[PDB]
């Protein structure tokens, strides 16, 4: 189906109603590595399974949360070419699953969200890195370090300031623990944004105050629960303030080489200097080299799907073309 437009109707309202209620996971039930999607897929804005097309996804984020669009677009079309199936429209928001539908073939792992590299990525706050052994569970020890990044530079509730101490700190722990820590292209640019989401997002749309108490974090990041009550955002937003957290600590995109604390820079990485060269790679290396000769249904939906995802890029940038015209 065709990427939704934006809402038409943006105002802050209840979103934790009667026709959304939190419901606890049935067997079966699939959470991951993002707590906007896992909470909106426990609130019934998207199918309670945790499999759901890139239109209930773009639909859910804005009318749930009122996420932006634009980046509702590329976020969802990104993660469906790299972890959904092409072919029945549909991705998990965690692990692998067959109902997903019948795989296309090798190197294509059609894994979900938590497929570690494609779109999840180390340095993730309230997740641990894939080298560790699980990227994608709620970590009570790694929320309680946010709790007390909180207390020290939010006043006890997270904001921009805490976002960007946290976020050195995580890098700067994987670097010195992770031998295998990768920090370039796609991940750099979303373990940014991705910090600021707590204070636009999940902060109640009557006070849009940028700062999250931990009542609620806890509730969103663990329960995937909304607090009773919860009004969405007053306005469609998703990254803005990240300008803030990248100010606290200014990195380049590298990785540890096989070792800890070996943390190399990456000349052929995208950068915040590069922002169409990430989707450029993104298109040319991460996609194509999961579906480099396509047969004629795959490449048919391998190019509608990378014309909704140039959608979702900020003007200026040229489309790619992997796959023709
Ligand atoms: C629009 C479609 C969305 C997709 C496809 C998506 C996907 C993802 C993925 C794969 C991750 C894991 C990255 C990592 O940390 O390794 C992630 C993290 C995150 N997502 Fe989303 N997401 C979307 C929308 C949202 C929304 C609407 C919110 C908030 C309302 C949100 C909040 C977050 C947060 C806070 C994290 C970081 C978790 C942490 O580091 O502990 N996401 N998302
Ligand atoms: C938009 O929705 C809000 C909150 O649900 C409502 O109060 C407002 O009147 C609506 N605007 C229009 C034009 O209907
Ligand atoms: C190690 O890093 C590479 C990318 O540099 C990635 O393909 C692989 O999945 C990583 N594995 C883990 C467990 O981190
Ligand atoms: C959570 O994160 C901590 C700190 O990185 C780690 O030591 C631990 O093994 C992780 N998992 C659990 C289940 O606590
Ligand atoms: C975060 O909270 C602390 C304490 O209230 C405050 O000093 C700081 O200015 C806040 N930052 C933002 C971006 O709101
Ligand atoms: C991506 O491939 C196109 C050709 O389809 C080429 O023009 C473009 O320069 C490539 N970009 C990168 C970053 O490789
Ligand atoms: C993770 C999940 C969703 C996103 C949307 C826009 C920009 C970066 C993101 C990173
Ligand atoms: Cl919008
Ligand atoms: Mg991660």
């Amino acid at each position: 189906g065709l990427p939704p437009g934006p809402l038409e109707n943006s105002s802050a309202k209840l979103v934790n109603d009667e026709a959304h209620p939190w419901k606890p996971l049935r067997p079966g039930d699939i959470r991951g590595p993002c707590p906007g999607l896992n909470t909106l897929a426990s609130h019934g804005y998207l199918p309670r399974n945790g499999v759901a097309t890139p239109a209930q996804i773009i639909n859910a984020v804005q009318e749930g949360f009122n996420f932006d669009n634009q980046a509702a677009i590329f976020a969802t079309y990104a993660a469906h070419l790299v972890d959904g199936n092409l072919i029945t429209d549909l991705l998990s928001i965690g692990r692998k699953t067959r109902l997903t539908g019948p795989d296309p073939p090798p190197p294509a792992s059609v894994g979900g969200l938590n497929e570690h590299g494609t779109f999840e990525g180390d340095a993730s706050m309230t997740r641990g890195d894939a080298f560790f052994g699980n990227n994608h569970d709620f970590n009570e020890t790694l929320f309680e370090q946010l709790v007390d990044y909180s207390n020290r530079f939010g006043g006890g509730k997270y904001n921009l300031t805490v976002a960007g101490e946290l976020r050195f700190k995580r890098i700067q722990d994987s670097i010195a623990t992770n031998p295998n820590f990768s920090f370039v292209d796609f991940r750099f640019f979303t373990a940014y944004g991705e910090t600021t989401f707590p204070a636009n997002l999940f902060v109640d749309g009557r006070r849009d105050d940028g700062q999250l108490d931990m009542d609620a974090a806890r509730s969103f990041f663990q329960f995937s629960r909304m607090p009773d009550d919860f009004f969405r955002a007053p306005s469609p937003r998703s990254g803005t303030g990240v300008e803030v957290v990248v100010q606290a600590h200014p990195m380049q995109p590298g990785r540890n080489v096989g070792k800890i604390n070996s943390y190399t820079v990456d000349p052929t990485s995208s950068d915040f200097s590069t922002p169409c060269l990430m989707y450029e790679k993104f298109v040319n290396i991460t996609v194509k080299s999961l579906y480099p000769n396509p047969t004629v249904q795959l490449r048919k939906a391998l190019n509608t799907n990378l014309d909704f995802l140039f959608q979702g890029v900020a003007a200026g940038c040229t489309q790619v073309f992997p796959y023709g015209r």
